[PDB]
């Protein structure tokens, strides 16, 4: 099976490295047919990017005919393109999608997932929320339960900050978005809670419906009625108390119980492992 | 598909109820063919147990010919029986197993899982560790990652007793409350003396680290009134233990209080912690139900 790798920054390079470490027997048949950046299309799996052709992700898609697209490109919160149009075309063609790019999902979740479900196409999106720490995929192992509310710390960069020296270290460590105002001004946290509300609660929201601010903890919240992101004081008994540094946490409340998962919120290798986890699950037919 | 339900105490009853809530489309073809207690065999799905036949779990297996056994019976750490021999017969007959009963897996994990792998039979065992809080099933969504070490509070009953004693309640009243809530093992010495926690860390070491250990390999102690102290379980590639330890304020496990449990899993990629209710009949039954749905999805 052939992957098209869309993006080759820190996450894309880390993903290619993880694939080549041969971490699961069911990835033995998986090859990268092509890699696309802003600089063009490489129709080969190489450690170093050198373009073979000029052209965008649609040209690469037509040239390669991939079985799966792995989207690790920059978030475009303006309109989610070209990923939004690309996912739609891939789903129509029966091409599975694995993504760490929040933007098309933060803007158009219902449109994308409705189309996928109607076509029997699978979407892996673990890396969009808390990188490699099961979040999306945690919910996959909570079947037959109704999610009532969601609460968490969903942005790694800003939690690591909690100024100029802090950010600089975070950018050095690769935690930050290419546009780091997306981290600071809360877009990233709001995108993640949007994705979580859609998937787990079923509350069809876009990032436009979320009330949010920026950088006590930056708390993202969703229930059946509302979705928001705001700073709040935290109790000592509250399980979010000492989720500090790059750490992120997701508290899922159901009809049965409340559970919390905590882990590294950001980090290119962690994000890439999220996408890799989705790939293994796809291969097992468990997405 | 037909289930044989082995046991009908708090967990079994809660499981039956959850199945009847029809919580997933995967479960539409799933029926209980029989329920076994130490009072005999009920060849019917009913809220209250009344035996139709006298006989043990083996006789029930023969009479029902189930597609799946759900083991919610009492732990037997002396020898894991009759569950251990039952699992071996089931696997050989192509019968899948879902269990919340730790004993056979704490004694003979490699034997059971080797036999199962060879026959292509699936084993759900989420409920053996932290009830309905993904633990076993959390590791299922961490594929292609090597587990280096694990540390946690793995017994709800003793955590609940430690917390209440910190709140100035006697050990004796804290235990009675744990029992009233249905947190405790039928034999509460299994919780108190650390057997239950040791069983769980054994299972995790086997499943996640891949070392073929048994409960006899674990150095463990439990709790008493004489001792924040937390009953800490730990495993890595070289050692497995359970002991009550003083816990500092900055430790992620400091505020894991009451019946809450928590597991920190360190992989080659990352360190993660999951926390939630350690015990509770409905929580345990939900663990088993989660395994059932995953089994139907072919994702065990
Ligand atoms: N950083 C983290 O820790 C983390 C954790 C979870 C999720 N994520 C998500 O993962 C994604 C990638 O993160 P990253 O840190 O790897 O960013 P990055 O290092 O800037 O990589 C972005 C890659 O996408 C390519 N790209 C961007 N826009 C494109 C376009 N219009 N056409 C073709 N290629 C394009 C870039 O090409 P050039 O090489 O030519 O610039 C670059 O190779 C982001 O969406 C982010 O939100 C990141
Ligand atoms: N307590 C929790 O919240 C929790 C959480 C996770 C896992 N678990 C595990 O789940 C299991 C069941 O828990 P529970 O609270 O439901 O215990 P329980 O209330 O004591 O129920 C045990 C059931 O098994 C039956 N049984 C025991 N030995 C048997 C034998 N040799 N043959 C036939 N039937 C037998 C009992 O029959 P009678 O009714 O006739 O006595 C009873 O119906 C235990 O292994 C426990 O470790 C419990």
């Amino acid at each position: 099976m052939k992957l098209l790798l869309f993006g080759y920054g820190n996450v894309g390079k880390a993903f290619r490295k993880l694939l080549h470490e041969k971490r699961s027997p069911e990835l033995n048949d998986v090859i990268i047919g092509g890699i696309v950046t802003r600089r063009g299309i490489m129709l080969q799996d190489k450690e170093d990017f050198t373009p073979d052709l000029e052209g965008d992700v649609f040209k690469a898609f037509e040239k390669i005919k991939p079985d799966i697209i792995v989207d690790v490109s920059s978030a475009n919160y303006n309109n989610g393109e070209p990923s939004l149009s690309l996912y739609k075309e891939a789903i129509k063609d029966g091409v599975n999608i694995i993504t760490t790019n929040k933007a098309p999902l933060a803007l158009a979740f219902n449109e994308i997932f409705s189309l996928a479900r109607s076509k029997g196409v699978k979407i892996g999106f673990q890396g969009t929320v808390m990188s490699g720490t099961p979040s999306i995929n945690l919910y996959r192992v909570l079947p037959g339960s109704r999610v009532i509310k969601i609460r968490g710390i969903l942005n790694g960069t800003t939690n690591f900050i909690l100024f100029e020296e802090a950010l600089k270290e975070a950018q050095r460590r690769g935690y930050a978005e290419e546009d780091p105002t997306l981290d600071i001004n809360g877009f990233d946290a709001a995108a993640k809670i949007t994705i979580l509300a859609n998937f787990m609660i079923g509350n069809s929201v876009t990032i436009k419906d979320v009330k949010f601010e920026g950088i006590i903890k930056l708390i993202a919240y969703a229930d059946e009625k509302e979705v928001w992101v705001k700073p709040l004081p935290i109790s000592q008994d509250d399980p979010l108390y000492n989720v500090d540094g790059v750490e992120n946490a997701l508290e899922i409340t159901t009809d049965i119980q409340s559970i919390l998962i905590r882990g590294p919120g950001a980090g290119p290798v962690n994000a890439a492992y999220g996408a890799l986890s989705d790939l293994i699950l796809l291969k097992r037919d468990c997405l």
